[PDB]
């Protein structure tokens, strides 16, 4: 029976800085990625943007950069679904988890907020970076895609945990950033045409909050439930089926 | 004569988990990559997809990710031709090889099956992620391109083996993931116009089973014979010509 | 209060070689990237160029390559804003900072000059690799984008410092090149549509000097002020808020 | 002062295998990259190929892969200009250099030969992967682009040399492969519009020999002379100006 918090949460100066790092990181994540999306969507020259490929790179490349910078401070989650998966495997206390998830959402809101402020017209005209079910797919397909996508991501996160090194003043495992960055990249390549790719409830929520349309709000549940389920299946797979929690993957 | 199995295969709990890791990995491989292919093919706006470059990245990048995740558990093969090459070099017993190959084929079938379940009309309309000889090329060319493409891959795999570290409870060498993923990305840049790029019999077999068309079944043998030959040539070249089995590469 | 220089700047042989490395690397940075940009802009076959994605790669990949080559010699800055940020965190002395910034600017001018010499017509006709505010955006937006873009870069730079290893005969920290190259790549994907992406006053200045147009000079201050502000905030955030100078990523 | 050969060249089993590794690697380099070029050029559907970006990746990524595989056997040169630069810096003997340059040239010819054998029609119709001076540039510009191009590559090679580890039975330094591959990738982004990008006399020679057109042969001297000069200048810069031969670069 896992306690609500532990002594690492009483190291308040570090715990506060971990929270800030998650907040600022998720802000930057959303700023760079949604600005990339809007910059793409608004372009009038045919084949004169960074393209869907550029967009998939923005999301994957930013998770690489942000986990690189924050792994030693917070554990580098940038993603309620990642925090949720790790909480389920008891690598993160409930109190740390909820503090991280709030930070991530508020940061996502602020980041999309910044994109709207910089490019209000194109932002509103071209869908505000929001996830929703694309034409021709049903909600069940959307949800399945969000589950398997988040699974790929959360399973990569588990395999990328360092069993010996932890974020400052915590037991939160350090994460190897490149493979997690690449997993995000891969999932976007597959999933952009179906939902835009969520796999990150905060990323989806921030976009929904700022864009604020009925259609986007109606689909929003898929981007919470899908990722949380995917994360849960990844935690069970890694912990229970493969028994791989002590394994250190050799990065490349 | 190499024995059928060794004491590592009597470590039943680990060996079962290695098979599962190969099953799940190959399922995820086919799912991400075939969904990317179908997603590209169905897009109605010109230059509005991830393009053939995005497709090549999906195959090379997923191999990087999956070998990264599974090297420590199974050895990270995700590919009967890789398993076969290592079997010929005696790094894998016959029993482990067959179990890995079966696991990989079944995984592939399941991953493509999942793409079809998600997008049935576009899945069948745009060719099902299947390999075949493209218009304008002959069988000999397709076969040669699969041999050499598999050679580049399997030579890289051999170069990437860690001579001191093995998968859990085994002597299956750990593999450096990024050069292998890049090798796959590279071969796809070259071979997509010829065959769609096989270099992986389970990848080609999973798509042939789910798509189930005469043309795809007709060409299927190329995607077994080509990679198996390329793998044997790479094994022979690494082991006998260069004698580089103890060599530890860094990247 | 910081001293103008320290004993490391009296190792003249090394200090001069560090300046040359920053000079040559920034030259190479501008040549490869602006040649890519002009090469893309002049192509006549629609979809026949490396695309805006290729251009974003040229900027990010060159920083990866150049920092890799020079981190052990100069500290691998290639960028007055990176140098400024490090100077503010007192990782570099005022004298080394100025010598680096001057070397960077002159390197950038020489690299852009070389592109022009190789392809004068296309260079002039397609904008000279210069940064300026793109149509439909205002000065505030361009400035904001440059602040936050440079913040991403310089924050990654600080996370990428090695706390135990330094450039030859100095205390300038070695930098891990790939995260920094990737941060440059990422910022381009977002910012190319807004300003072309500056996040580097020497890269912006090199192009302005060689292209020499009214609009480009008029906007030039943004590409000094924006990155210098972004760098200062990244330095304050890393050192004062996160207190992370001892950490190795 | 440098002797023609040293005792490492008397270790014949290893020297032979190093020559073979260079031969086979250069063959693979030319096959993958030229097949990529021809596959791109023949595409009938607009924006339906890997594009110029994909071609640049084929060249840069194959150098990464091949230097990864061969560094521990031959030193991973794959390129007479690289071998030449290292020779000038006395890192490779004259005998080893010439054996390597011949192996590379023979390898390149075979690699391109394989592409033509597989797809003769489109190979011949779309220019055979040959380098030559593009419309609107003069010989001086192409020469200069090749010099600086090869300078970027060879200076990166020198920076990537491991000062303590060498190829099997030799003193030829091991090379860190990813920066060298990325250098190749960067030079292609800039130089494809000017010459196709040579920066490698074997790669240029192999394509000229197999494509075999009068115009291409006319330009071929640029692709020997430009790279050899760039390599020489890179060697002088690294060795004499920066005195960097003992520095170990930490790769990322
Ligand atoms: C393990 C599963 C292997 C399945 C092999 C499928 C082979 C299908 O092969 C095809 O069979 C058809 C008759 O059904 C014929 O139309 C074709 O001649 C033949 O190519
Ligand atoms: C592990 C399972 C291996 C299955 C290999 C599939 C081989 C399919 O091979 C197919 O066989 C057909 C019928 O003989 C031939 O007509 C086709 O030309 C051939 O491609
Ligand atoms: C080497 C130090 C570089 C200093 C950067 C030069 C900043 C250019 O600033 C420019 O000044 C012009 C003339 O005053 C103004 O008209 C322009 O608006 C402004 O962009
Ligand atoms: C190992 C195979 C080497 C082939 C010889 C290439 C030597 C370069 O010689 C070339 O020969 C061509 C033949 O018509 C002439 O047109 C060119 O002018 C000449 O440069
Ligand atoms: C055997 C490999 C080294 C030889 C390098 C081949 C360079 C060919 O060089 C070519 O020679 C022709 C005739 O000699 C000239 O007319 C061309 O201008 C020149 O490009
Ligand atoms: C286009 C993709 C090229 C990226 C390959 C770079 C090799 C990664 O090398 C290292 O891997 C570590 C493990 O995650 C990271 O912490 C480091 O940032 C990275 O430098
Ligand atoms: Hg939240
Ligand atoms: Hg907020
Ligand atoms: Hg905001
Ligand atoms: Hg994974
Ligand atoms: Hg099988
Ligand atoms: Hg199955
Ligand atoms: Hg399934
Ligand atoms: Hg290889
Ligand atoms: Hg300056
Ligand atoms: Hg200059
Ligand atoms: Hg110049
Ligand atoms: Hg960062
Ligand atoms: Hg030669
Ligand atoms: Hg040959
Ligand atoms: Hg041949
Ligand atoms: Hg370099």
């Amino acid at each position: 029976p896992a306690p609500f918090f532990d002594l690492g949460e009483l190291k308040l100066w570090s715990f506060w800085r971990a929270a800030i790092a998650e907040f600022i990181a998720t802000l930057l994540f959303l700023y760079i990625t949604v600005a990339t999306v809007i910059g793409h969507s608004k372009e009038t020259v045919v084949c004169g943007s960074v393209g869907l490929l550029g967009i998939a790179w923005a999301f994957g490349g930013m998770i690489f950069v942000l986990v690189y910078c924050t792994a030693g401070i917070s554990g580098g989650h940038i993603n309620p679904a990642v925090t949720f998966g790790l909480f389920l495997a008891r690598k993160v206390s409930l109190l740390r988890a909820l503090v991280y998830m709030i930070a991530q959402c508020l940061g996502a809101i602020c980041g999309v907020g910044l994109v709207k402020a910089f490019m209000k017209g194109p932002y509103n005209q071209f869908g505000g970076g929001a996830n929703s079910v694309a034409l021709g797919y049903n909600k069940g397909t959307a949800l399945g895609a969000e589950i398997i996508g988040t699974f790929v991501l959360v399973y990569t996160v588990f395999s990328a945990t360092d069993p010996k090194r932890s974020a400052r003043d915590s037991h939160v495992p350090i994460l190897a950033p490149l493979p997690i960055g690449f997993a995000v990249f891969m999932v976007h390549l597959a999933t952009i045409p179906i939902t835009g790719t969520g796999i990150n409830p905060a990323r989806s929520f921030g976009a929904a909050v700022i864009f604020n349309s009925n259609k986007v709000w109606d689909d929003q549940w898929i981007f919470w439930v899908g990722p949380f389920i995917g994360a849960a299946v990844a935690a069970a797979y890694h912990q229970y089926v493969l028994r791989a929690a002590a394994i250190k993957a050799l990065g490349s």
